[PDB]
Order: C-alpha cells, then sequence, then structure tokens
C-alpha cells in the first residue's frame, strides 16, 4: 500500500472544512492509503478534535501563509488572502516535500480546492492525478468556465448594466453587477486571476468534484458536465459527509423547542460578513418591531455594533450568539425563515432544512446564488435593491412569513429537499459519484 493523497486546502472562508470532511469520508473507507492535508497553521489548528477526532491515515501539514513578520491588518481583510495567493504555488510545493519525506511515499493523487488552478501542472510533474473540488454551486462554476466568452461579448454597455447577457441556461438574463466578482468586475485582483485560470485549467483534471447534486438543476448540471473529463456531484455535503459535531453552548435548540412551528427568524450572514451599521440598526429595529422571535448569529461585539439597549430590550424575544449550530437550527421545525447572505453551504443546509430564505448577498458568488434561489428555484426572495432597510426587511418578512408566497416557497424547497435525499440514497446519483470519486482517489 504505497498510495499517497496530497490535499491542498484554501485557508479562507468555508473551504478547508468541507474539503476535509470529503477527505475524511474517503479516508475511513481506505485505511491503507495515506492522506496529507495542507493548509495554514491557523486553519489547521482550528480543524481539530472534531466529530472524527482523528483518522490514523490523515496527517496535517502547515503551508506558509505569505505574511511578513509582525504583520498587522490595515488595508482590507482581503490583504492576507492576496498575500497567501501570491506565493501559494511554491509554498504548497515546499510543504509537500515534508509529507513525502516523512511518509517516504511519493504523491499519487492531488485533491485540491478548485481555486488551485496550478493543480493540473503540479499533478503533471508529480506523475499524479488531479481531482479539484469546487465547494460552491454548479451555476457559479459554469460562469467561471465561461469567463473568456463572457468577456468577449461584453463592451461598455454590458459593464455598465445597460445590456444583459445570456450566460447561463435556464437563468434570467444577467447584469454585469450580478456576476460572481472577478468575472467581469475587477479582473485585476489576485482572486480574480486565480478563478480565471481555474476556469481554463479544470478541463485537464481527472475529474471535477462538486458540492452539488445533479437534479438541483439538470440544464446547468449537464452543461457543466460537458466541460470536464468528469463531473462528480458529491453533495450536498451536509448529507453526504455529515459531522457528529453538534455544539450548542448557548442552548439555541432548547430555546427553539419553546417556540411554535415556523415562527422563528434565523439570521446569519456567513462566517465573516458584518453588515454596515445602518443595515444592522435597520434589522435590529425591524426585529424588535415586528415582534418575530429570532436567533441571530452575529459576528463581532453586539453591545458595540448593535443599538444601545437592544440586547436587554429583546432578551426574551430572541438570542444573539457569536456562533450557532446552524445545520440543526435550519432543520428545526420552529424556524419559519432564514435571513442569509446566500453562501452556498448555507443555501444547501437550508434546502435540507426546508426553510424559505430571504437573501442579502455581499460578495463572491452570493449574488448569483440569490438569483438562483429567487428567480430560478424560487425558494427565497432577495431584499429590494440588495440592501437591508426597515422597508425592504419588513417587505421580505411578510412575503415569506405571512403571505401565500411564503407557502409556495416552502412547497418548492420541500420538493427540492426530497430530490436531495434521493440523490444521496444508496444508489442515488451522488452516492454513485462519491463511489467513483473514492475509486479514482484511492487507485
Ligand atoms: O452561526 C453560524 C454561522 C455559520 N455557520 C456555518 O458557516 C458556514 C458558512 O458557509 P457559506 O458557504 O454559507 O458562507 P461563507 O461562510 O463561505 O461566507 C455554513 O456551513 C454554516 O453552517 C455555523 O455553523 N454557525
Ligand atoms: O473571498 C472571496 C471569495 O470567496 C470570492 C469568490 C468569487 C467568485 O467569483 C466565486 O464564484 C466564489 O465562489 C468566491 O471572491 C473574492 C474576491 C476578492 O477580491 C476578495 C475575496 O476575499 C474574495
Amino acid at each position: 500500500n504505497l498510495l499517497h493523497v496530497a490535499v491542498l486546502a484554501f485557508p479562507f472562508g468555508t473551504h478547508a472544512a468541507p474539503l476535509l470532511s470529503l477527505v475524511k469520508k474517503i479516508a475511513t473507507e481506505a485505511p491503507k492509503v495515506t492522506f496529507s492535508f495542507f493548509c495554514t497553521t491557523t486553519t489547521n489548528d482550528t480543524l481539530f478534535s472534531r466529530s472524527n477526532e482523528f483518522l490514523p491515515n490523515i496527517k496535517y501539514y502547515n503551508v506558509h501563509d505569505g505574511l511578513p513578520k509582525g504583520y498587522v491588518s490595515s488595508g482590507n481583510p482581503r490583504e492576507p488572502i492576496f498575500l497567501f495567493i501570491k506565493a501559494m504555488q511554491e509554498n504548497f510545493k515546499h510543504v509537500i516535500d515534508e509529507a513525502v519525506a516523512e511518509t517516504g511515499k511519493n504523491i499519487t493523487c492531488l485533491v485540491t480546492d478548485a481555486f488551485f488552478w496550478f493543480g493540473a501542472d503540479l499533478a503533471e510533474e508529480m506523475h499524479a492525478k488531479w481531482v479539484p473540488l469546487w465547494t460552491a454551486g454548479p451555476h457559479s462554476l459554469l460562469t467561471h468556465v465561461y469567463t473568456d466568452l463572457i468577456r468577449e461579448k461584453t463592451g461598455s454597455k454590458e459593464v455598465h448594466d445597460v445590456k444583459s447577457i445570456d450566460v447561463l441556461p435556464g437563468f434570467p438574463e444577467l447584469k454585469a453587477s450580478d456576476l460572481p466578482e472577478g468575472v467581469i468586475k475587477d479582473i485585476d485582483v489576485p482572486f480574480a486571476t486565480m478563478l480565471h485560470k481555474m476556469g481554463l485549467e479544470l478541463p485537464r483534471a481527472n475529474a471535477v468534484a462538486i458540492n452539488s447534486f445533479a437534479t438541483i438543476h439538470p440544464l446547468i448540471e449537464n452543461e457543466l458536465n460537458s466541460k470536464f473529463k468528469l463531473l462528480l456531484n458529491v453533495g450536498p455535503f451536509n448529507l453526504t459527509t455529515p459531522q457528529r459535531k453538534v455544539s450548542d453552548e448557548h442552548g439555541c435548540l432548547e430555546w427553539l423547542d419553546q417556540h411554535e412551528n415556523s415562527s422563528v427568524v434565523y439570521i446569519s450572514f456567513g462566517s465573516v460578513v458584518t453588515p454596515p451599521p445602518h443595515e444592522l440598526t435597520a434589522l435590529a429595529e425591524s426585529l424588535e418591531e415586528c415582534g418575530f422571535p429570532f436567533i441571530w448569529s452575529f459576528r463581532g461585539d453586539p453591545k458595540e455594533k448593535l443599538p444601545k439597549g437592544f440586547l436587554e430590550r429583546t432578551k426574551t424575544k430572541g438570542k444573539i450568539v457569536a456562533w450557532a449550530p446552524q445545520v440543526e437550527i435550519l432543520k428545526h421545525s420552529s424556524v419559519g425563515v432564514f435571513l442569509t447572505h446566500s453562501g452556498w453551504n448555507s443555501v444547501l443546509e437550508c434546502i435540507v432544512g426546508g426553510v424559505p430564505m430571504i437573501s442579502r448577498p455581499f460578495f463572491g458568488d452570493q449574488g448569483l446564488n440569490t438569483i438562483l434561489t429567487e428567480s430560478v428555484l424560487e425558494i427565497g426572495v432577495g431584499v429590494d435593491n440588495g440592501v437591508l432597510t426597515k422597508e425592504s426587511i419588513k417587505k421580505a418578512l411578510e412575503l415569506t412569513m405571512s403571505s401565500e408566497k411564503g407557502g409556495i416557497m416552502r412547497q418548492k424547497i420541500v420538493k427540492l429537499k426530497e430530490s436531495a435525499f434521493k440523490a444521496v440514497e444508496q444508489n442515488g446519483t451522488s452516492a454513485m459519484d462519491f463511489t467513483t470519486l473514492i475509486q479514482i482517489v484511492t487507485s
């Protein structure tokens, strides 16, 4: 047993955990194969002693983060990401040498985040297979694959939201501002250059894995499939690679048990985003005004970012936590709506939970995920003008909580949820792609 799987993870956002969970699923199934997980010290330290406390064939290694000694944030929170992207290809090669040296075995398969375009070349010089994992939706991926074409049929009118573009099958016409950032807008930051190159290199992979399921959207999925040697839909991860990890220090679930069905508003804008002060106060004031019970996963100091007295004034109406057991929250019968930024993992967890969504996208692929949930799947609505105001908020809440539209939305998300469960059954489409994925990775 000499196989050695090198796993390259993106240290930012919700990328390393899902990749690790996919890897663990594969690892337990192949106890004789060696797995090496590469990420930054910080991210790896965070990834530890979870549900699967440890797997004997998984070893973690720290890739250099590209930060200068005595580094402090000043420009933007994207600064450290850019610094990481700068020397990531050479730094991953460096740290890879440590794992080969330690295990005494050469890399046979390179599993990477799809963001790592260099995987094809790296896999080639190592005489190894390349299996990239796109952690977001099939629709955003297709958009990245079509970056060059989209740029072609795009002049000034297109860039200035004048004319729209028929970029995706079964999708509304898109406005430049709707495209995942980096495709048409700011094609200059390192992030954009990384995705652009990703789009061009993926066809070289042995197979492209994705956190999705085929029936979520047949047209997009089939279109995506024809761009790669193989497209393996191994999601939704919240079903195919779940974690026993269920932390609820603040008693969110017991708190939800004391509430009636479809009555509570769950709020979370993702792992990092912090809405602007004027939006926070508008949501705060809207919450303690419409009287909906709520659980708000807040990033930062609430006594500092929220109106004075908000906490004490709503101490019985809702809970404000620094972090919450979202997957379980969304599956709880007391939740009637999910105010989200529409990150992909949150969209999939909500689909399994069967809860209508209110979306207020901030960056990346969020805008496209909102169009997907609002105009295509119709399992959620966006807020007027894409911003949170007392007016846009109250409008979205009534539509999802007290209107017939709320029911149609729940009806559709429920059909979708069932399609997901079917894809993950013993012989479902995802279970099968997952078996294929495992074979490719461990052969
Ligand atoms: O209070 C929270 C807030 C977020 N999450 C998890 O954080 C992840 C967010 O990923 P997503 O792709 O939705 O957005 P991102 O964090 O990448 O912006 C999801 O798995 C959520 O379940 C959670 O467990 N508890
Ligand atoms: O964190 C970031 C991020 O996730 C994305 C992103 C863009 C896309 O187009 C996608 O399809 C996607 O899934 C993610 O862009 C970024 C662009 C930046 O300048 C800075 C960032 O920090 C991000």
